[PDB]
C-alpha cells in the first residue's frame, strides 16, 4: 500500500491508484504538487507571518500588566477570544471523517455514532511496520515503556499549582464523553451525545433518567444524611452501578455515570452537581409557579449545561492554560463567524486526556491519609467527612505534573499500559504525524523531544527512530513548557478538541442562546455568573473557599 | 395558558410567567415590544425593500431569454444560486428545536433522534381550542373535509405537465426520510439519518445492509430475470419486506426500504438505483483494481448520494419550481457562507409532502390500464412489461394537480383523512400561523385563500374562522400559482426543508467535497454530470427518453 508512508503533506488526502502508485488530493490545503508540499503564495505569506505556538504561549503567559488592560477593554478581549475559538476550531473536521475502521471517507464512518471519530486515519492493515514504514517491525513492549519512561519513582508536583479539585473535576467532567465501550472495543463509545450533555448526571438513556428522577418539582432523587443532600441508592432507583461486592447496599450511590462510584472524588462532584440541579429547580419554581415537573427538570438541565461550559472555559481551561488573558464563555462571539454547532468525540482526545500523573501517592482528607487500596470504592469516607471537608482538603492538596515523564503512580500503572496497547489496537499513527496534523514542526531527535539525555536514550533504545515514537508515551515524556503542567503537543492537539466540544454545543447556537430557553433572565443569569467558587458556595455547607490551584 | 393565543410575533418565543401573564423573547428577531411587533430601524429598511414571493416567482418564471443568458454566465448563476440557498435556509432552525412533545426548548427534544422535529411548537394542551384560541371547541369532521374539499370528482391534470416519472420519483426519494413509525405514533420516524443517506437502497441498519450486499466487488445482491438485473428476493437475502400473503416467494423483491413492494412504480426506481450502484462499482474497480469490496461499496454509496442530490436539485426541483433560472448543485457556493451541515426532518415537511392528488385514476403501462386493486403489490406487472416500458409509459402519462382542491383519488381517500387526523394528534398550529412562520401574509378570508367561491364557502361552513383552517387541507385547496402545480404556501414552506436536507448533507461539507472522497476525478465526475436522463440512459435497456414532464 503506497499510502503507508503518509506521503501527502498539509492535510492532503492520499489515495491509492493501482497497486504501485498513489495520488494526493491537495484540494483547499493551500498547497500543491505531488505531495502537497509546495505552498501557494498566500500560504507563504501566512507561514512567514505566523508566530510559533511557543512564542504565542510566552506572550500569553507574560506581561501581566498589559493583559490587565486588554482584559478590561471588552472590544479587544472579545476579538481575541473570538479569534482563539475560530482559529483552533479550524483544526477539527466537522462533520467528522475517519474512525478506527475507515482510513477513507465513508457513510459508515460518518453515520455510526458508536465509534469514536479520528483526527488522523488508521494506519492501513498491510503496512511494512505497524506505524507505516518507520520504526522496527514490532513496537516496543508496552510494559517496558511504562516502567522505563512513565512509572513514578519520586512524586513530581505540578508547578502550575493544580490541586485535587482540579484533578477530580477533570476526571468527572470528561467522563461524560469519554465512555469507552469495552464490550465492543476501544474504538467504541457509550456517549452517543458526543459532548457536554451532562449524561454523567442525568443518565445516557431516558430509561435511566427516569430511574434517577423524583418526578416532583423537576428534581432528582436524593437522600438526607447528617442533614445534607446526597445521591440516592441503587436499591431505591434500580439504576445499575459498578460496585465491588464488598460495598454494602446502602452505600451504593446511584448517579448518571455508572463508574462514578470508583472514587469518592467523583462521587463528591456528582453530589455537588446533584444539589445544583435541585437548587436550580427551587429557583425556577419561584419564577414559574405554573410549570410542571417536566419543564422544571428539562429547563434545569439546560441551565446546568450552560453552567458547565461556563466553568470549564473561565475557570478550568483558564487555570489550565496559564494565560493572563481572561478567557470568556460567550456564544455571541461566534454568531458572525462560520462555525458548526455539532461535535464528534475523537479517540485521540480520549488518549491525550489520560492524565493519571495528576494523581497523588495518597489522598489527604482533613487530617487523615488514604492509600489507593482504602480510598477506591469507599463512599463511607465521603459520609465520614462530608462535602465541605472534601473541598477544603482537595483545594489544598497539590496534583502531579502530567508532562515531563516518570510520574504515573504505580497504582494505575496497568492503566497506562492499556492506554498504549489500545492505541496500537486502534492503529494510531506516530507522534510526529500528529504534530504535523496540528501544524507543529516534527521533532528531529529524541533529545529534542524530552529536552534531556536520560529518557531520550531509553526512547532511542526502544524506538530507534524518532518518527516511530507513539502518541501517548511521547505526550507524557515531552519537555514541559517553562514551569508548566504540559508540553507543547498536549496543548496544541488538545485545545481544538476541547473548544469544539464546548462551543459546538447546541445551547451555544443562536436559536438556543436566549433568556426564554432557560426560563427567563433569572435562569439565563445562573449560567453567565457561574464559577467553580459559586458552584461550591451555593451547594456546599459553609461556603468554603475553593479554586483549581493551591493557595 | 396565555401563550395559547400565540401572542409573540416574528419568531419571538412565548413563555408563561405565573398563571395569568406571558413574556416574549425578542432576541435577534429584528423586532421589539410586548409582542415583538415593532420593527427595528434596519428591519424597516429590509421589509421595505423585500419583494413578495409572488413577485419573485413571477420574475423567475418569466423573461426566458434573460435567464438563458444568466444561466451561461457562471458568475451570475452562482451568485444567484448561492442567495437562494442561504436565504431559504435561514428559515430553518439548525440544530433543531421543538417536537410533538415539547413546545419549549429541551435536551430531550434536541437529542432524541426518534422524533420528527417541529418548525412550530405544538399547541399547548389545556387551550381554549385545539389550535389555540381561534376556531370552535371541536375541529370539523375530517372525513367531511375530505369529501367536500379534497375528494376528486373529475381528474384534474397538472398544468406544469408533471408525469408519473415525477410522481414516483417524489415518492421513492422522499420515503428515505419520511419513515413514520406507526407502532410508536405519527410523531416518530425510523429514518435516524434524517436526510439523504439512501437507506431506502442500502437499509437503515448495518444488519439489513449486510443482507442486501453481495460482498463481492462492492456490489449489491441481485437477480437476472429475462436477461435484466432486478433486486434479490426476500428468500435469498433474509431481508424483511412488507408483502401481503398472496404475493408468491419469487416476486417478493427485497430492497432497502421495507415498504417499496407497495407499488411497481417504487420498485422501478429501486431497480434503477440498484443497477446504478453496481454500475458505479464496475467503474471504480477499473479505476482501482487494488480496492477491496468494502471500499468499493462505500465509495459507490457516496457517489450515489452525490447523484441523488444532483438530480433532485437540477431536474426534480428544477421542473417542480417552473423556474427559467437553472438551479445548480454546487457545495462550493456555501464555503464562504454561514451554514450548518446537519439536518433534522420536520413533521410539517412530512405533512405537506402528501401529494396524493398526483396519482391518476388508472395506471397505463404500454397498451394496458390498471386500477389500484390490480396495480398495488403487483410486481408481476414490473416483470411483464420490464423497466424500459415502465419508463416509456410513465414519461407519457400525466400526473394530477396538487393545489386547487378536489383531486385526491377515492383510492387513497383514507390516506388524506389520516394526514388531517395525525396532524391533530400532533397538535399542529393553524395554517395562518405557519404562513407567518415562513414570512407570508396570513389570509384574511376563505376566498383570498382559494381564489374561488365554492370551496371557500365550504371551508367557512366547516371552520367558520379563516384563522381556524388547518395546515394540510389549506395546502391542497390553496389557489395555485398561474398554471402551476402548487400554491404559494406549499413552495415557501417546502423549499427550506428541502434545501436544508440536500445541502446539509455531510458530502457537501468542505472536508468531504473532494475528488479523493469519491475515488478520484472519474467518480467525482459521475456526480457532477448526473441527470434523471443519464440515470435512465445508463441502466435502462434501449436508453429511452425520459423527463419529469410529459412530451
Ligand atoms: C483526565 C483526568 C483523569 C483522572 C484524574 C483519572 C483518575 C483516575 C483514578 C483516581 C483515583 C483512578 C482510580 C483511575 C482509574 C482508571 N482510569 Co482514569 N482518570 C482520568 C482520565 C481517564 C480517562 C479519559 C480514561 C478512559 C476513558 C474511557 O474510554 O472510558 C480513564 C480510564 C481509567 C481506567 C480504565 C482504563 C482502561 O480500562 O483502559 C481506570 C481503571 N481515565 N483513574
Ligand atoms: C410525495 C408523493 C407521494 C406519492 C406519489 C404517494 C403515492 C402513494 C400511492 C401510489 C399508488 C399509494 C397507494 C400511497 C399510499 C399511502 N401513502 Co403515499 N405517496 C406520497 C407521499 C406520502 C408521504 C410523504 C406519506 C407519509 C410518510 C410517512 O410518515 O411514512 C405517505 C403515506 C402513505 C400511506 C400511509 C398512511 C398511514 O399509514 O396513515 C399510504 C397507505 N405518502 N401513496
Ligand atoms: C425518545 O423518546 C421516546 C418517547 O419518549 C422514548 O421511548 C420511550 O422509552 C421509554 C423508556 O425506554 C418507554 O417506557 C415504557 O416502557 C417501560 C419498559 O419497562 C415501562 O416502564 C413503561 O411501560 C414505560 O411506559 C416508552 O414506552 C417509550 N415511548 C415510546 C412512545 O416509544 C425513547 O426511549 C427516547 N429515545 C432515547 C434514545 O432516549
Ligand atoms: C456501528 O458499527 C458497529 C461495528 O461494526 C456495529 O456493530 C456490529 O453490528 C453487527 C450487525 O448487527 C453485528 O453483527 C454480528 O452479530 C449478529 C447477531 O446475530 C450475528 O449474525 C453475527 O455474529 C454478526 O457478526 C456485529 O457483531 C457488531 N459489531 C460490534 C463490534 O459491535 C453497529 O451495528 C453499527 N451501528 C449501526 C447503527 O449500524
Ligand atoms: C473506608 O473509609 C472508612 C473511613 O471513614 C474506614 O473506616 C474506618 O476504619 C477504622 C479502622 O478500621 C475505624 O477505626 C474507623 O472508625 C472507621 N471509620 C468509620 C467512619 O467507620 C474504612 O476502613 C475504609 N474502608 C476500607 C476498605 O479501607
Ligand atoms: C397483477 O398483474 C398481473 C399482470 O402482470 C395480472 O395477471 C393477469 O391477469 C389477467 C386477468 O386476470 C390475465 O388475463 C393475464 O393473463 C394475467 N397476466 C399475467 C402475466 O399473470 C394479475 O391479475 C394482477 N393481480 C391482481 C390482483 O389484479
Ligand atoms: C482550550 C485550551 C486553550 Cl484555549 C489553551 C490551553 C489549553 C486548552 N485546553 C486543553 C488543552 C489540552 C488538553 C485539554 C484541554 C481542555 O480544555 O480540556
Ligand atoms: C427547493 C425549491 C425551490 Cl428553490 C423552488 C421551488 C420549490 C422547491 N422545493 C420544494 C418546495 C415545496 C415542496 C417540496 C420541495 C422540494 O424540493 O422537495
Ligand atoms: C513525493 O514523495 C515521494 C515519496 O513517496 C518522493 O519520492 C517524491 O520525490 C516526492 N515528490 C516531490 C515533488 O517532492
Amino acid at each position: 500500500n503506497p499510502c503507508c508512508s503518509h506521503p501527502c503533506q498539509n492535510r492532503g488526502v492520499c489515495m491509492s491508484v493501482g497497486f504501485d502508485q498513489y495520488k494526493c488530493d491537495c484540494t483547499r490545503t493551500g498547497f500543491y504538487g505531488e505531495n502537497c508540499s509546495t505552498p501557494e503564495f498566500l500560504t507563504r505569506i501566512k507561514l512567514f507571518l505566523k508566530p510559533t505556538p511557543n512564542t504565542v504561549h510566552y506572550i500569553l503567559t507574560h506581561f501581566k500588566g498589559f493583559w490587565n488592560v486588554v482584559n478590561n477593554i471588552p472590544f479587544l478581549r472579545n476579538a481575541i477570544m473570538s479569534y482563539v475559538l475560530t482559529s483552533r476550531s479550524h483544526l477539527i473536521d466537522s462533520p467528522p471523517t475517519y474512525n478506527a475502521d475507515y482510513g477513507y471517507k465513508s457513510w459508515e464512518a460518518f453515520s455510526n455514532l458508536s465509534y469514536y471519530t479520528r483526527a488522523l486515519p488508521p494506519v492501513p492493515d498491510d503496512c511494512p511496520t505497524p506505524l507505516g514504514v518507520k520504526g522496527k517491525k514490532q513496537l516496543p513492549d508496552s510494559n517496558e515503556i511504562v516502567e522505563k519512561l512513565l512509572l513514578r519513582r519520586k512524586f513530581i508536583p505540578d508547578p502550575q499549582g493544580s490541586n485535587m479539585m482540579f484533578a477530580f473535576f477533570a476526571q468527572h467532567f470528561t467522563h461524560q464523553f469519554f465512555k469507552t465501550d469495552h464490550k465492543r472495543g476501544p474504538a467504541f463509545t457509550n456517549g452517543l451525545g458526543h459532548g457536554v450533555d451532562l449524561n454523567h448526571i442525568y443518565g445516557e438513556t431516558l430509561a435511566r433518567q427516569r430511574k434517577l428522577r423524583l418526578f416532583k418539582d423537576g428534581k432528582m432523587k436524593y437522600q438526607i444524611i447528617d442533614g445534607e443532600m446526597y445521591p440516592p441508592t441503587v436499591k431505591d432507583t434500580q439504576a445499575e452501578m459498578i460496585y465491588p461486592p464488598q460495598v454494602p447496599e446502602h452505600l451504593r450511590f446511584a448517579v448518571g455515570q455508572e463508574v462514578f462510584g470508583l472514587v469518592p472524588g467523583l462521587m463528591m462532584y456528582a453530589t455537588i452537581w446533584l444539589r445544583e440541579h435541585n437548587r436550580v429547580c427551587d429557583v425556577l419554581k419561584q419564577e414559574h409557579p405554573e410549570w410542571g415537573d417536566e419543564q422544571l427538570f428539562q429547563t434545569s438541565r439546560l441551565i446546568l449545561i450552560g453552567e458547565t461550559i461556563k466553568i470549564v472555559i473561565e475557570d478550568y481551561v483558564q487555570h489550565l492554560s496559564g494565560y493572563h488573558f481572561k478567557l470568556k464563555f460567550d456564544p455571541e462571539l461566534l454568531f458572525n463567524k462560520q462555525f458548526q454547532y455539532q461535535n464528534r468525540i475523537a479517540a485521540e482526545f480520549n488518549t491525550l486526556y489520560h492524565w493519571h500523573p495528576l494523581l497523588p501517592d495518597t489522598f489527604q482528607i482533613h487530617d487523615q491519609k488514604y492509600n489507593y487500596q482504602q480510598f477506591i470504592y469507599n463512599n463511607s469516607i465521603l459520609l465520614e467527612h462530608g462535602i465541605t471537608q472534601f473541598v477544603e482538603s482537595f483545594t489544598r492538596q497539590i496534583a502531579g505534573r502530567v508532562a515531563g515523564g516518570r510520574n504515573v503512580p504505580p497504582a494505575v500503572q496497568k492503566v497506562s499500559q492499556a492506554s498504549i496497547d489500545q492505541s496500537r489496537q486502534m492503529k494510531y499513527q506516530s507522534f510526529n504525524e500528529y504534530r504535523k496534523r496540528f501544524m507543529l514542526k516534527p521533532y528531529e531527535s529524541f533529545e529534542e523531544l524530552t529536552g534531556e539525555k536520560e529518557m531520550s536514550a531509553e526512547l532511542e533504545a526502544l524506538y530507534g527512530d524518532i518518527d516511530a515514537v507513539e502518541l501517548y508515551p511521547a505526550l507524557l515524556v515531552e519537555k514541559p513548557r517553562p514551569d508548566a503542567i504540559f508540553g507543547e503537543t498536549m496543548v496544541e492537539v488538545g485545545a481544538p478538541f476541547s473548544l469544539k466540544g464546548l462551543m459546538g454545543n447546541v445551547i451555544c447556537s443562536p436559536a438556543y442562546w436566549k433568556p426564554s430557553t432557560f426560563g427567563g433572565e433569572v435562569g439565563f443569569q445562573i449560567i453567565n455568573t457561574a464559577s467553580i467558587q459559586s458552584l461550591i458556595c451555593n451547594n456546599v455547607k459553609g461556603c468554603p473557599f475553593t479554586s483549581f490551584s493551591v493557595p
